[PDB]
């Protein structure tokens, strides 16, 4: 139907605008503390403390399958990536300090893409 393709182009400019939303986040991650998945091979016990692992690999991943349907979805697995690090590790850590940045900078460019979403449709 029409009116199927019509939702299709709405996800497709949504996946668009997530991208765009997701290249400035990782900007503000230069360290690159946040690009892949923690590796089970280097941190065994991960499981046992973190029960949905997250990072901008798979984010990514995700958003290519224009797996998101709206920025709920999407900003709910940003906030997986900087609350796991925050308890995994402790608060004098370059790893917490890195998530408390990523949060904080995130948090404008979230504001924005909220609007821009309503704004657009």
């Amino acid at each position: 139907s029409m009116e199927q393709v019509a939702m299709e182009l709405r996800l497709t400019e949504l996946t668009r605008l997530l991208r765009s939303v997701l290249d400035q986040l990782q900007d503000k991650d230069p360290a690159r503390i946040f690009a892949q998945p923690v590796s089970l091979k280097e941190v065994p016990d991960y499981l046992d403390h973190i029960k949905h692992p997250m990072d901008f690999a798979t984010m990514r991943k995700r958003l290519e399958a224009q797996g998101y349907k709206n920025l709920h979805e999407f900003e709910e697995d940003f906030d997986l990536i900087i609350d796991n690090c925050m308890k995994y590790n402790a608060r004098d850590t370059v790893f917490y300090r890195a998530a408390v940045r990523l949060r904080d900078q995130g948090g404008v460019v979230l504001r924005q893409a909220r609007r821009e979403v309503d704004s657009i449709g």
